[PDB]
């Protein structure tokens, strides 16, 4: 079996930068979330063969976790904040679609994803 490669943290020919936004979303909303009881299931991607998911990636085309956002902040991959909320909404979604309700799993992910929320209702205008 085999995962996809991950997707990119970097990008020569992305342009670059970092508003008030983007350094709230990394040094609060990210490190709140990280920091989370519930956050290890999402600070990776998804690794399909060890987890013996051989349909995950059948499934979701669009991976996302936080390990990838955090890198993504870290190099200032992104250009707004919109495109980093994008990221974090495709992770949970993505939990989502494969797993059922009442799983732990998106039990979990319900959990950070109202964290991330209340985070973000504050984000500097
Ligand atoms: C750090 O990477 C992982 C480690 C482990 C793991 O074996 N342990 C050791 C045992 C430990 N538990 C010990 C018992 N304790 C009460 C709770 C903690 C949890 C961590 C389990 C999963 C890991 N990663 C992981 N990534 C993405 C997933 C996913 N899993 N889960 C839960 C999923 C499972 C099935 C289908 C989909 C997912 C999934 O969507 N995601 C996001």
């Amino acid at each position: 079996s085999t995962n996809p490669p991950p997707p990119e943290t970097s990008n020569p020919n992305k342009p670059k930068r970092q508003t008030n936004q983007l350094q709230y979303l990394l040094r609060v909303v990210l490190k709140t979330l990280w920091k989370h009881q519930f956050a290890w299931p999402f600070q990776q991607p998804v690794d399909a063969v060890k987890l013996n998911l051989p349909d995950y990636y059948k499934i979701i085309k669009t991976p996302m976790d936080m390990g990838t956002i955090k890198k993504r902040l870290e190099n200032n991959y992104y250009w707004n904040a919109q495109e980093c909320i994008q990221d974090f909404n495709t992770m949970f979604t993505n939990c989502y679609i494969y797993n059922k309700p009442g799983d732990d799993i998106v039990l979990m992910a319900e959990a950070l994803e109202k964290l991330f929320l209340q985070k973000i209702n504050e984000l500097p205008t």
